């Protein structure tokens, strides 16, 4: 019976570029994926929106959890780039037109990753225009819905087959479609000489340092800071709430739990973020996750709170640090009373790591 | 449902005899037992040992030219290659030392002219040595170290080994190639010995083994048929009549589709000549025989090893390489020397003889 030493995964979605057309199936895709490779007992990493330098930063990470016996499945959408010969992936920074210098090799990784001792190497290239490796490149042409590929990709992830015969199942799903005829490509290549699955359990866990490395690097990207109960001079108790929808994307929520009989109306709101966030506060408290753009977490949060989308935490290097206002109006009088309070979180998700 | 092909054609590239690189064995028998494989599949193939860069750049575009829409077709290169700058090469016969891209085919640039057909299938093999459904193999040998223990000449290669126990599966191209590549990764002699890739683009459940779609009778599937219809057409035999009395047979047989055996027997001696020998000579200076190889009691000592259980025994035989190179008719002549009942004297004759433009040279 095939086994791993461990499973793990970076997955990047790159959607709202500066100068490019806007993508929005990475969104769907990379959280579809995430959530169908935690099934397989993956560790996971799952970013959005990422520069050059957060994109190398982010790969050279990822090939330095690959040791000897180790499963590795590396998925990129956004979009790609062709050049003499070679592909590449292009990060949101990108300038206008593409030059190579600015965009990540394809051919460049596939080489570093060639060099890994993996039980398993997946590298999944969605675009838009022995080491074990097996590598995808879909490529279509420029709301909700999954992209092509990983709208066939998701009903065939969880098979017990070797990962090269689901890929095979895969190409020929979309060959039988006709949406996909002229619109979406794919090509598998393969040096798999042995049968893998992404199904295969992982080895019996040892204490060993190495696998110590791997565990801690992934267990710091996923820590949310824990709820908190915000206590007023005047009374009023805020419940302050956190939520991961990315490795990069946390969603703040509060709700006012307890108001003194004595204050007719209260307010609450988040405000003064880190400015290397970029939250733009009219797109910050909201009264639904949906308009804070935050549709895929949604369903998993409490109701009757205000939102905020704290995407590009990658881009933060201090604390989390900001300030819940309070306004209350108390009973029978006609003055409006403002009070404020900090709150440090520290650094939450993929900004633990330095 | 069942998929067909519209035709099924293939290619095979077998170099072996190198200018200034090493010199190859195992393209001969895996070339030609690959060829009677593709034959069993139905598929017209072409089979060439020993091209020059000249050679090969024709054969390829001419074998481009058959895949019309719904064609199935295979290229197969067994020899020299190298990889430099990401693109990988394949060595003809010619290169000089060391290696020049301009003067490889760059493998590259076929899958891109592959790429540009509406073929139901397109299978490229490299077996080398160190919308168009595209199914790509490359697979990569290490060259024999010089101080390694030889064994025979006749064996086969070690990917065309593990392919030739597949290649007749009723199963698509994709988990064939599939399954080749795991038997290689079971057999632990080839851990660093041979290493496959595949590459593929394929859409549908193709297979080498599909039916070929109800034959017609079209332009554009007589336009193949001829082609392939002229490269394996060989002289018939002639029985050559001497002012003597003597009559000896001329044999002609196919290796590959640039390689002719033939073969010369004395189908009829009068009583009174008891000497009698006949043997061939004056042959086009472009196919350089080397008389010392050629008028042999056996095929193996003119270095014809496949064909030799199916020629006629009791000849003498000549083999007849690089047939491609022949720019005119094959003419040479057929000599007799033979001795009368009671006599010293040793009498002489010799017969012209035109057999056409056989095999390759037909086109
Ligand atoms: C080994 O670590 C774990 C968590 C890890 C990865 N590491 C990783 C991911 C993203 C980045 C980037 N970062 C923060 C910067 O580039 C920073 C560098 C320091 S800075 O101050 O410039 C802030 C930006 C990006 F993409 F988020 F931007 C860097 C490292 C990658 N894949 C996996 C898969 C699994 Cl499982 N674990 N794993
Ligand atoms: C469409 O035709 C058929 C027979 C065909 C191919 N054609 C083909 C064409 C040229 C050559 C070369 N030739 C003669 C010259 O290069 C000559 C060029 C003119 S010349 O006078 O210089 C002598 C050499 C070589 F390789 F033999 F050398 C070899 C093969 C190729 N693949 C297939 C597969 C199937 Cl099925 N049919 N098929």
């Amino acid at each position: 019976q095939p086994l791993a030493k461990d499973k793990v995964a970076l997955l990047i979605g790159n959607m709202n570029y500066r100068e490019h057309p806007k993508l929005k199936a990475p969104l769907v895709d990379v959280y579809e994926l995430t959530n169908l490779l935690r099934q397989l007992d993956f560790k996971v990493v799952s970013l959005l929106d990422l520069t050059e330098y957060e994109m190398r930063n982010a790969v050279d990470e990822f090939l330095l959890l690959l040791d000897k016996g180790v499963y590795g499945l590396l998925y990129y959408a956004g979009h790609g780039y062709e050049n003499f010969g070679n592909s590449f992936m292009v990060p949101v920074d990108a300038p206008n037109p593409y030059r190579s210098e600015n965009c990540l090799c394809v051919q460049n990784i596939l080489k570093l990753m060639q060099e890994k001792e993996t039980g398993l190497n997946v590298f999944l290239l969605d675009m838009c225009r022995t080491a074990n490796i097996v590598f995808g490149y879909a490529t279509c042409q420029g709301g909700l819905a999954n992209g092509i590929f990983m709208k066939f990709l998701k009903d065939r992830l969880l098979e017990d087959k070797k990962i090269t015969v689901l890929l095979d199942e895969v190409a020929e799903d979309m060959g039988k479609c006709h949406l996909t005829k002229g619109k979406q490509a794919l090509e598998i290549r393969s040096s798999l000489s042995e049968k893998r699955a992404l199904t295969d359990p992982i080895q019996g866990t040892e204490y060993s340092a190495e696998s110590l490395v791997r565990n801690l690097q992934w267990a710091k990207a996923h820590e949310l800071p824990e709820s908190m109960c915000l206590k007023f001079d005047c009374g009023v108790q805020i419940q302050l709430g956190f939520a991961a929808e990315f490795s990069n994307v946390m969603i703040i929520y509060t709700s006012i739990v307890y108001k003194p009989p004595e204050i007719i109306m209260c307010d609450a709101y988040v405000t003064d973020f880190p400015l290397d966030l970029d939250i733009d506060p009219k797109d910050a408290n909201k009264g639904t996750p949906e308009e804070t753009g935050s549709y895929l977490v949604s369903k998993d949060l409490p109701k009757h709170c205000l939102y905020t989308r704290l995407s590009s935490l990658q881009k933060l290097k201090e604390h989390l640090v900001f300030t819940v206002c309070l306004s209350y109006q108390y009973s029978g009088l006609e003055d409006t009373v403002e009070d404020k309070q900090e709150v440090n979180v520290g650094k939450p998700l993929i900004a633990k790591l330095d």
